[PDB]
């Protein structure tokens, strides 16, 4: 068999679907760039965190 695991994610943690996905520079998890809280349009220049992680 294989192990059959990755360590970030490739689906959108909120509406889970298919395309490009932002990816967290602390966690493995993605978060697409109108599914954010809050939410985003462009690339968010400059280190970039979700906000799972700011957070508690
Ligand atoms: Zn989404
Ligand atoms: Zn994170």
């Amino acid at each position: 068999g294989s192990s059959g695991s990755s360590g970030h994610e490739d689906f959108c943690s909120v509406c889970r679907k298919s395309g490009q996905l932002l990816m967290c520079d602390t966690c493995s998890r993605v978060y697409h760039l109108d599914c954010l809280d809050p939410p985003l349009k462009t690339i968010p220049k400059g280190m970039w965190i979700c906000p799972r992680c700011q957070d508690q």
